[PDB]
RNA sequence: UGGAUUGAAACGCCAUGCUCAGGCUGGCGAGUGCGCCACUCAUCA
């Protein structure tokens, strides 16, 4: 997905996602092994667990969705 | 005897607490003070 930023770090990128071959399970493409309402056939965010609760709180500023929500939440405010 | 988001997966290689430096230089335990006074080994086969 998105890059997640502006941590105290090294690089400032994003997080939940594979770069390499030795996290691959049950072989998928790249970042179908996380699927958060990437591919839509399931999604791990609501379709005690952070990502949730980070898309939580990006419905809570507003009075790929899943992504898009919680890395704008991770993304402070 | 398919299938534990599994199965494979060193924090690992190396490194002086070293070089040297008086605890020294001096300072009376001294100045005085009766052991003193007095006492039958006695009485007897």
């Amino acid at each position: 997905w998105e890059n997640t930023s502006y941590i105290l770090g090294v690089d400032a990128k994003g997080k939940q996602e594979r770069t390499d071959k030795c996290h691959a399970a049950f072989i998928a493409h790249i970042k179908a092994y996380c699927d958060t309402a990437d591919q839509d056939l399931a999604a791990v965010l609501q379709f005690h667990e952070r990502p949730a609760a980070r898309q939580a709180w990006a419905n809570c500023l507003n009075r790929q969705e899943a992504a898009f929500s919680y890395v704008t939440a991770l993304n402070y405010l």
